[PDB]
C-alpha cells in the first residue's frame, strides 16, 4: 500500500510521453523508466497500454464535466458560463499534461471505451449553453447554434489538432461581434478581455 | 491502366480509413482488405504507410490549389473558395485525411495543409482589408482558423463523429457571423446574400 501512490506518477509519465511523442511509439518500458518505478508497479494499476489511455480520457472527461457543472451553478448568464469554461479548460491544459495527452489521444483516434468521445461531449455542452443564451437574448434567435458549437469546439481545441488566453479571446471577439445583439455586446467583449488578462 | 486504378483505389481506401480511424491505429492489412487488393499489390505501389500518407498530402494540396487558381472582390473570392473546399469535404475523405496526417507528424516536403490554408486565407483577407470590405482591426489568423473549423467541426478528429454533408451549413453560418462582425455596414447586405447563395449552389 505504497504502490497506490505511484499511480498518479505513472499517469503523469504516460501523459507526458503521449503528449510529446504520441501514443503509438511510447512503450510501457519508456513510461516505467520515466516514472522511476518497476514494471510491477505499473501492472498493479494498468494491465496494458490501452488502460493508461483510458485512464487519461477518464480524467479529461470528469474534469470537463466538473468545470461545466460548477460554472453553471454560479449565477452567471449561460453565455458567460460557456466563455469561462473555455478559458477555464485552457488554464488547466497549460497547467497539466493529462489533458494535453487526452487531446492527443483523441486526435490520433485511440478508441474511447463504451465513455463518449470528448469532442462530442464538448459539442453537446457548447450546444446546450448556446441554446440557453439564445433564450436569454444574449445570442440572436436566427443563429444556428449547432454549427457554432462545432466551430467552437474545433477552434478552442487549438491549431495542434489541425499565448492561449490571447488566441481564445480573439475567437470570442469574433463570435461576440457576429452573434450577440449590439446592446448586449460590450459586456461580453469586456468579459473576454478580462478572462485573457486573468489567465 | 488497371495498375494505376489499383493505386488510386488503395489511396482512396487509406484516406477513408485515416479519416474514420486515424493514421496511427490504421494498419496496412486493414487498408489492403478495404481496397480489395492483395498484400503484394499494395507493396508493389507503396513501401510503407508513410508513402500512402505522402500520396494523400500531394493529392489534397493539388486539389486545393486547383480551386484557388480557377478564380471578384478578394472577399468574394475567398468566400467562393471556402465553399469549394467544403464541397470537397462533403464528397471525400482526402482533405480531412490530410489533417489527420499533419497532426500525426508525418514529415512533408511542400507545406502542411493548415499552413497553406492560413496563408491563402490571410492573404485574401488582407487584400479585402485594403479594398475596404473588411475592417483593419481584424485578427486574420483567428478568422482563418474559424473558417477551417466551421468546415471540419468535430470531424477534425474522426469522420464518423458527424454525418457528412453539413459542411456547407456550418461554413455559411460562420460567414454570416464573420460578416456581421468585420464587414462595414454599407457593404454587409451584399455579402450576406452572397453567403446564403453559395450555400444553396453548393449544398
Amino acid at each position: 500500500l505504497r504502490a497506490e501512490q505511484t499511480r498518479a506518477t505513472i499517469i503523469g509519465a504516460a501523459a507526458d510521453l503521449f503528449d510529446r511523442r504520441g501514443y503509438e511509439s511510447t512503450t510501457l518500458s519508456e513510461i516505467v523508466a520515466h516514472a522511476g518505478v518497476t514494471k510491477g508497479a505499473l501492472y498493479f494499476h494498468f494491465a496494458a497500454k490501452e488502460d493508461l489511455a483510458h485512464a487519461i480520457l477518464e480524467i479529461q472527461s470528469r474534469t470537463s464535466r466538473r468545470l461545466a457543472k460548477d460554472l453553471d451553478g454560479r449565477g452567471y448568464s449561460s453565455l458567460e458560463a460557456l466563455m469561462r469554461l473555455t478559458f477555464g479548460m485552457a488554464r488547466l491544459c497549460v497547467q497539466g499534461p493529462v489533458l494535453r495527452a487526452g487531446l492527443r489521444l483523441a486526435t490520433a483516434g485511440v478508441p474511447v471505451r463504451p465513455l463518449p468521445h470528448p469532442f462530442t461531449e464538448w459539442r453537446e455542452i457548447a450546444t446546450s449553453r448556446l441554446l440557453d443564451a439564445v433564450r436569454q437574448s444574449d445570442v440572436h434567435q436566427d443563429i444556428d447554434v449547432d454549427s457554432v458549437a462545432h466551430t467552437l469546439v474545433c477552434s478552442v481545441v487549438g491549431t495542434r489538432v489541425v499565448r492561449e488566453p490571447r488566441r481564445l479571446a480573439e475567437m470570442w471577439y469574433i463570435l461576440i461581434r457576429g452573434m450577440v445583439p449590439v446592446t448586449r455586446r460590450a459586456r461580453y467583449v469586456t468579459l473576454a478581455a478580462r478572462l485573457e488578462q486573468e489567465t
